[PDB]
RNA sequence: AAUCUCUUUGCCUUUUGGCUUAGAUCAAGUGUAGUAUCUGUUCUUGUAACAAGACCUCAAUGAGGCUC
């Protein structure tokens, strides 16, 4: 039960982290929103 | 296999990896210095008589059969 609590805990974590990702290059609009960020 | 999803915060989670004469130039009837080879013609009599792969045994498989 351990095992399986990591393992689901880990998936839903890393599920998440997806749909926040989801929503000129991927590299250079996150550049631009860490700029936003920084204003 | 026991919950799932959205907003707002916190985390940045594929989130700019040196230097110098901003390295230099927006460009030249080029000059200069090396390393090679050529290119091309062109090719080597007739007629008659007479004569003639299968199977078996031993065994690294070849020798023998008035054999077919």
């Amino acid at each position: 039960k351990l095992a399986v609590s990591l393992q689901s805990e880990s998936k839903k974590r890393y599920e998440a982290r997806k749909r926040q990702m989801q929503n000129i290059n991927d590299k250079n609009k996150q550049f631009n929103e860490k700029l936003s960020r920084e204003s």
